[PDB]
């Protein structure tokens, strides 16, 4: 039968703007760097892994086997096994969904699963000025205008873009003033800090800026203080089967339980680019028969303020889940009290392959922070879902 | 519960000589080819595939989202995601060991893997470039030749490896035992690389490209895979789809094992890995090396094959280096790569995985049909990779 | 062909490096380890017909350093000298030098062996440095790769380690160095030996080498340290020796010098000298097992294993070295009776000039407790750095 | 004891220094040469089982030279090899170490050779000891003390570079030297030499004392240079098809007092050639071919004088008569150091391999019966010599 696979935590470089520092970061630099604060961290110097699975969007000539060459780079035994690994902005996520995979089966007892990009390589800096299907697709837009068209199709005031935007700074930057991310975070290239994070962010200061997105379709409302700037990042989450996790002195976090993937028609018009996981998440509750609200963290790429907020309204819109879903009912609405609680994209910074990654070890701490500081009876849930270049989208379901 | 995944066939395009046909082929030319090629095959038009998965190994910079590009450009449904992986020469088998796992997960009702690679405009054999696939100090081929001349294994056994290969394709191809598994492209319809007009003696006479210097040389052009274009992919199903859809399952994916090994400074030999795979995978599902009716390897040399089987041979070997007690033992080789495998059809890193799991699938299907007395039977893949890695799988029929 | 006579040699003891002669040259420590040589022997005022060895980190500066050795010696000026580097081997390949010169007749009388400091030039071992003391990997690393593959175990290089100091104690305790070796800078002994050693003490430290791949068996107890040192050992024609009346040890036979094919890991780095042994043997007509003496130079004591191991499995014996079967496997009681280089030290260029004097002494007291027995022989073994490696044997 | 028969050699053109050669490693300059050599007699991928040799200038990181270049060559990595050094005579000696491991049987066939650059301007201008007076200061003392004329040394400085020239024009150099760095031929030589054109220009040593004669046109440039000689058993050269050109039979190396003063610092040869000689039952004068390095023709018409002087002979040598005179006619027949260069450890293979051919030319000429025979006679400085018998 299938084992339940244990997130045991992770680390990951902090996100540097893109041609600033870590301008000179190559692929390899930065992961190696991110595996190098994992094996710190846990104390796997000398073990050996069974799967070390990530990748790059953005990969160059020079990363051929990237995660095989970055362990052997590592502190690892050489004789861990490692594959590479890109869905776009999901690469992250569905390398933790291929670890966990192999955990469950049983050919694997511990794996580590992430991702790394650099923007830098390569003059608005941000992620929606880029080919729809992040190839440096064929319709003439950029993931920044074909998130404008859901936009307005669903009419997500400018207000609620900025004011999500801006509570994702103030909370990442609160998780920071609290140590949250210190045993989720190793420096690289004097860097400790998120550089794209700024603490004194509000409502107020992101209304000034104009509209960039969707311009001539009228009522602009996206602009560079609610969508993604290009980041360098790399990121890495640890996984393993309980007998090791007890059998290192390692306790777990949470539990991946089950994820969905889902693509969307895109080309035609029919969907939004970024509007996959709509798609996603209603099966993957179903699988599991839970509802949207039996949640207790949400966890949503923030690619742009609208685009989460789009999900959201989608998820509430009779209409929606009527006609593109075939639900026969509104999925609801969740607690946004409960959503992306200690920041996310729009503080920390989109490296496309990295994100997942992130994502994960966070959903884990905080299920496990809530689990243990208090408690009483009920099992704790987390859904986390990602909008990926391509419409394609990858969501998961962890339990603690 | 772990479901059962099945394997209903693939479809792989024939495999041409490098800067010969194919030349002007891009990888998704190619993969794409493949892809509309199985769907023909099975009707899969305007249907949703739960996964495709898949990738090639020395991409060049246009080929981002490779599989779901070749998906937008298929007759699949655009509901069908994909996404891209690459493990050098086993590409293919990682990506079907992944969808199979998202079939056995509860997560996939069907999914397409395998894989495909372009490598002209990157002698002309796949020995001749670094061990990494990019720059150790050292090309593949001469590590394989170390290897070898370190096991000692003779240039007849080389020999006849390699031509036995071509032959058995030959016979294969006159026979229709392709007929369900390729798929035309840019004029060709069976394997370039063949030739049945090859023997022990005419390969006798070539004169040794690896292992020189050192002296004691067995590695020719001819015992050697040389570079090829290629695509193929592989459909697997939960039985209930396979059912649903009025398709039998061919064989079943049971279990699958990757390793890695410390080649770089010369513990382990690059293209081992498979040794250490494949014991670890017979103990988990309790069975021993003499105990499947097929056995596909990997002819990325003819030594190497050999040396896999050496390997388990001595017990030096296997106590020493696997930590087994005892030697894995030896091979009926009447049973292994039965229809040949690539040092006849060629080597496009991440196409071989798929036609080998497709070809190995179908062998099994085909002998319990004739064998109607009851019996498990069953089927072990093992691919060695650059990079020091290897993948191994067992299929049941 | 006329047979060849080890009068014996005198020697400096070793010191670890970057202490004791930390200011001495290797011109220095080799004209102190020669006038004691001289003085022993008495060839004060003496012509001998060649003076050849050297030094394998050699500074610059130094360039005729065995002939300005000589000047600044108290043997004649006439005495003629050249320079000679083979790595860890320079020293025996010194003494082959010489013994080919006096059976070719040339000579009548030579003195060879070798010099090196370390001082000047990572806990201060030998394996830290590059394979060819210039694949980029260090000595420490090949060992330990072949060491690992070969299934050597840590038990038994510490057992031989802290034997080679045990017994090299008790052989100065006995006196047995007293007219082997000479006073320098204030040492009588060598800095590195440790009579309170033992398995217990030498399984306590952590292994330095090879350890990310896995099973590392390679302590800084079981490796040679750097050490500074200096040795000669004197030779001649058998008329020569009479001519002076100085007593033989023993002759030196013959000798076998080979490398190995370890760039790219076909062999490992320091098993040249088990390709060379058998074609000795086989050239002579002995076996493995038809020595009294085995003098094995240590530079780790898995390297030193490595070479039983080799010859013990016909496995090996054929895939390799090409012989039908095994050499076989010897009574570890003749194995480096008096220590070797675990304890004393490694200047590259000395141990050569060390082994020879000692292992002749050796054979030539045991012929000399013994009466009515026949010929009595040692086999000399030194593995050397770019992968080569030199053997000899003696009679007595 | 077998014997040690020549097979030839290969070598570089000896460029002048800081000139063709001044961004060529000894590494690369002998690599050159011993990849020639393998080219000539197709001993790639042949384990030798020796090859000795070295660079007298040695440079930093130049540990295990000769190996790291068979390393870095066409040969089995299997080859051993370790280093040598004597001045001047290193290549010869070389030569002598190789010769004494096939004929004790430890070898079956082994190259011989040596490397030196100097461009990183006369050799008389270095330390007696390459490491207070210089090497042509030290030899200009011994030349007005041997009373060596000055139309001599001119005579026999443009002899050599007019001898070589003619055996350049015979072809005699195509199967000994390998081109590098597109040089052919020794640039070092200028074959119009007239004895007149060098009477022209002025004496650089021993000039203060009054009457000095060595010139510098008369003095050996600073070369640079590899060479290497192949040798092996009769066994060997057979089984592989290659013919002996000639037999090392037997060598002698010698030393002298020269710091004091009371003998001359390259004159060490004088007290080596007469020992070998009778060791071997010979005279000065039983030999078909002289080859004696020419460091100063100062120093090697001073050596003639010594052999046929007046009982130095019985004085600083210690026998009844002396030596005497040989035929000018068979001494360096093609040229020598004098004309092609000095690079210190490549001269020694240079002279071996010559004199090896020499001996096979006039064997295949005169087929009567008879037994041929080469003197080799080199000064080194440290105050040595070495001397050697080729026969065939």
């Amino acid at each position: 039968t299938r084992r339940r696979v244990a997130v045991l935590g992770g680390n990951r470089i902090p996100f540097a703007r893109s041609d600033g520092a870590y301008a000179d970061a190559s692929n390899q630099d930065m992961f190696t760097a991110a595996l190098s604060g994992l094996v710190d961290r846990f104390g796997l110097a000398g073990e050996r892994l069974d799967m070390v699975v990530g990748g790059a969007v953005l990969k160059h000539s020079r990363d051929f086997n990237l995660m095989r060459e970055c362990v052997l780079g590592s502190e690892l035994s050489p004789y861990t096994p490692a594959f590479d690994l890109q869905q776009a902005c999901g690469t992250g996520l569905q390398a933790a969904i291929a670890a966990a995979d192999g955990i469950a089966a049983g050919r694997y007892e511990v794996a580590a699963a992430g991702g790394v990009d650099t923007t830098s390589d390569p003059r608005l800096k941000l992620v929606g000025t880029l080919p729809a299907s992040l190839g440096v697709p064929r319709t003439g837009l950029s993931m920044g205008e074909h998130a404008a068209v859901t936009a307005k199709q669903m009419g997500i005031k400018r207000v609620d873009q900025d004011e999500l935007a801006a509570a994702s700074h103030r909370n990442m930057a609160d998780a920071y003033d609290r140590g949250f991310f210190d045993d989720l975070v190793s420096p690289f290239l004097g860097l400790y800090r998120d550089d794209n994070l700024r603490p004194n962010s509000s409502v107020e200061k992101l209304a000034t800026l104009r509209p960039v997105f969707g311009v001539k379709a009228g009522d602009a409302t996206m602009t560079a203080g609610n969508s993604t700037p290009l980041t360098d990042g790399a990121s890495v989450a640890l996984l393993a089967s309980e007998q090791w996790a007890e059998a290192h002195s390692l306790a777990p976090l949470a539990y991946l339980v089950d994820a969905e993937t889902a693509a969307v028609d895109y080309v035609n018009g029919n969907d939004g680019l970024l509007m996959a996981p709509t798609y996603a998440v209603p099966r993957l509750l179903a699988r599991n028969g839970l509802s949207l609200q039996d949640f207790d963290f949400y966890e949503i790429h923030e690619a742009f303020a609208s685009v989460v907020l789009a999900h959201l309204a989608a998820w509430e819109s009779e209409e929606y889940c009527k006609r593109r879903l075939g639900l026969d009912a509104a999925l609801g609405s969740i607690d946004r009290s409960k959503l992306n609680v200690n920041g996310s994209s729009l503080a920390a910074g989109h490296p496309f392959a990295a994100t997942g990654g992130r994502i994960l070890a966070q959903t884990a701490k905080q299920l496990a922070e809530k689990k243990a500081a208090k408690k009483g009876g009920g099992p704790l849930r987390g859904l986390i879902s990602i909008c990926a270049a391509g419409g394609q989208g990858v969501a998961a379901i962890l339990e603690a």
